[PDB]
């Protein structure tokens, strides 16, 4: 049997059978998200949804007896796979994220198609050139958060008073995000100083960042 | 009388007379934009602007007898033929938006002059090369805006009440717009988690955007 | 004299020692800063300020003989003529801006040191090359000024209430600078479809100002 | 005895040796942050951390004798050396922005460990290109920080009032944050023309910039 079904798994209508499906379910979870469609076609899309569930299992399933060992190193699959489990997690217990990861599935819709899966893999690729840069900082704002936490911790406890919070309040200057008249304005009133310690933060994680771009365009 | 008229339309005069009415009507939107400037001579510019719209008919009814299919297969004049169209529909009923999408005519100074034309299609040009990038992206937006519906409407519904107030608040977050003291400082006095939603948000969303970024700097 | 005036101008000793001012008179500009300064060595520093004023008038008189049309045909001479000739309006009658225009004159330091003029004239170069997106830009905002004026200022009128006011709301906008929280959500709680006007603004002002610096970036 | 430590210096097992204890006294100053961790382990973690600053030391004096003059020549061993001398100053005294300083010796880890010294040396090698553009924008940010001080600075001194101040300021816009609303604004409120000054310290500013990042997509 086993010929026989590696010719329906390969065959270009099951393959797009999915990516069919894909975009209605899609279109179902857009639906899903107004109270007046659920108190009209509530049933119609909670059975819709089950459906579809057990469609994407089968193929799994379908698809691994085709593939065995190469299903669980292909990276577009072992996705899948995961994208489906979290979709099998009964509608209880928990977490209640389970029942809204399940949107996750649509990401197969990058997975089912080449193209997106190109461009996917070609954004993907340049990261490892990255990761010498992403370490350095990574370094740098664990070092900064730890001043920060020590030095404006006890009076601004919201932005600075935990290590995490000195992460995230970090993160929002890096993004320049209202960072003056939010926090270190705010800041210079009690510390007169702590412009010393985010403008130069400010100049190398801009710095940095800037490189990172470049690095991105020399290749 | 077809070639007679082909040299009406086709001659410099005609196309440099064209580009004066433009800037003149365009000289004549910014003083209807004074209501001191109306109470004077508002008369006189309501006038000269249907006097502009006939003649911009007169000639788009010109230039179509010199071109016949040519024309309806030229992106410029299919424009100046809608734009202008949109300048037709009658000073009342419907709509005030059609009043108001008077004012793209002016955009005939794009349509009307070279090098504009040479710029306006050298950046359009570089679309298609994003197109690939754009339908990522709008996957990614479609399928956050889902979630974060449904993680933080109930609570937050003037930012995530609706699909469309996610994705007008996804947008916003994109554009790093007051994203932390304005939306997510604030959710996390509820939701404590929803950094762990927005900053990867952040992260993919920015990555993306530097790469489409690079692609353009590359072809 | 001429020759010997040639051999005056044209002397290292002479450059040095306007380069030698611009740095002592810009360090007093600096202390004239300060109150405090000011009621200890005000008179100090006004005469010092009235000194090297004629210094440059001096020198900018010796320049034009050792030039003449050669002189009036250069810019960074032009430059030093203006810029010294604001600093020559009397400290009182007109504008008072003159008075502070007067700092003015610190560009000199660029001017009169090369490498700086070196820089300067690197970064205008590139100007001629953006001239053609700096157009398409302008014409754009000025239609959407235009738009923005009769679709928004009567319910808005700090906002768009004027041309001019629209103008800077969209510079705002484009610089990204709270336009969401601070324009946009406001504006719609008036006129729900504002987005509709805002979102494509950016997507195009956004665009093309990637493409501007790519650009560049091959020039 | 020499060639006997300079065996023990070079020898991997050392280096290894020294990149633990970096990690490892990373660690312990991130677990110093929890307030709950002192009061349980304040004492513990105390004496190892004088525990690691005097093998710190005892291994920059080992690695002096092994290199005399050509350690002082080292930036990577100048900088181990004022890093570890920091952590030297006592608990007590004077600055107690010393106490914090300490926490720069996890910087160690980008000096011992290559590659980061690699990707830290590439990024600072593109300093000397920029310092001539650099150059430009401090002489730049002085002029206008002199002139906003004395054209604002009366009505608006939290923002402008003194040269520093105005500095801030300035550089926030730049930035671009909250510079509309937060700033201008507020400024228009009394200056009509408080525009005329900052749209175009914006655009030099934003052109500048943009022309360092291409000037760097090149070296
Ligand atoms: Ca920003
Ligand atoms: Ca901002
Ligand atoms: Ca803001």
């Amino acid at each position: 049997m086993y010929l026989r079904i590696t010719n329906i798994v390969e065959s270009s209508f099951f393959t797009k059978f999915i990516i069919y499906l894909i975009v209605l379910n899609g279109i179902t979870m857009g639906l899903e998200t107004s109270k007046t469609f659920m108190q009209s076609f509530g049933v119609y899309t909670t059975l819709f949804n089950q459906i579809v569930i057990t469609i994407f299992t089968i193929e799994i399933i379908l698809r691994i007896y085709v593939h065995r060992i190469s299903f669980f190193k292909d990276p577009w699959s072992l996705f899948d796979f995961f994208v489906v489990a979290i979709s099998l997690v009964p509608t209880s217990s928990g977490f209640e994220i389970l029942r809204v990861l399940r949107v996750l599935r649509l990401f197969r819709l990058v997975t089912a198609v080449p193209q997106m899966r190109k461009i996917v893999s070609a954004l993907i690729s340049v990261i490892p050139g990255m990761l010498s840069v992403i370490a350095l900082m990574t370094l740098f704002f664990y070092i900064f958060a730890i001043m920060a936490t020590q030095l404006f911790g006890e009076r601004f406890p919201e932005w600075f008073g935990t290590l995490g919070e000195s992460f995230y309040t970090l993160f929002q200057v890096m993004t320049l995000d209202d960072w003056s008249n939010g926090i270190v304005r705010p800041l210079m009133e009690v510390y007169p100083y702590a412009w010393v310690f985010f403008i130069p933060f400010i100049f190398v994680v801009t710095f940095v960042m800037i490189n990172l771009v470049v690095a991105i365009c020399v290749d």
